Formats: structure tokens, C-alpha cells, sequence
């Protein structure tokens, strides 16, 4: 149908969307603390602490199999690698630290990327 095809062009325009706001998030990241899962042959005890892990690659493979339906969704994501972040490492780390500051410099990039698609639908 006509109507399948118009909705996968909106889905593949926020495809597009999403992979430059990831660019975007990610470049609040340059030390790359998020770009790649907790390894668990390093962190063996990982999932006994975070139930959900997320990172920037998993994301990634996520959005080019356009498996975000929504900004919402996205934001999720986003969102857990903070928080995943805050809870495993003390206040007084690194990996905290880098934390706080890619969800501060990444709420400017969110605040305009949930007016541009409430915008351009």
C-alpha cells in the first residue's frame, strides 16, 4: 500500500534525524567513556549491578536497522547510558563525571531535536 510506503518514508526521515543528533551526542563524549558496551570479561559482576546496559554502538546498530519509532524511544536510550553510568561509578570518578557532563551538553541537542519532529511531523 501507498499508506506503508509514506509511513516508511517518515520513519526513515527520522532515521535521519536521529543518526545526526547521535552524532551530535556523541561528540560530547571525545574521551569515548560511552562509545562501546561494558566489557564483562573486565567488569565480570556488570549485570548484577545494571540490568539494562546501553552505549553508543548498541544504539548505533539500533538506529540503521531504524528500530526508533520515536525520539522518545531514542531518549530512553540516551538516558540509560547516563543513568547506568551514575549508579556503577562513585560521584568522584571519571565515569561519573563524564556522565553529568554529556547529559548537560546533550539536553541543549534533545531540547531542539523534540521541536524539530514535533515540527516536520
Amino acid at each position: 500500500s501507498m499508506e506503508q510506503v509514506a509511513m516508511e518514508l517518515r520513519l526513515t526521515e527520522l532515521t535521519r534525524l536521529l543518526r545526526s543528533v547521535l552524532d551530535q551526542l556523541q561528540d560530547k563524549d571525545p574521551a569515548r567513556i560511552f562509545a562501546q558496551p561494558v566489557s564483562l570479561k573486565e567488569v565480570p559482576d556488570y549485570l548484577d549491578h545494571i540490568k539494562h546496559p546501553m552505549d553508543f554502538a548498541t544504539m548505533r546498530k539500533r538506529l540503521e536497522a531504524q528500530g526508533y519509532k520515536n525520539l522518545h524511544e531514542f531518549e530512553e536510550d540516551f538516558d540509560l547510558i547516563i543513568d547506568n553510568c551514575m549508579k556503577y561509578n562513585a560521584r568522584d570518578t571519571v565515569f561519573y563525571r563524564a556522565a553529568v557532563r554529556l547529559r548537560d551538553q546533550g539536553g541543549v541537542v534533545l531540547r531542539q531535536a523534540r521541536r524539530e519532529v514535533d515540527s516536520i511531523g
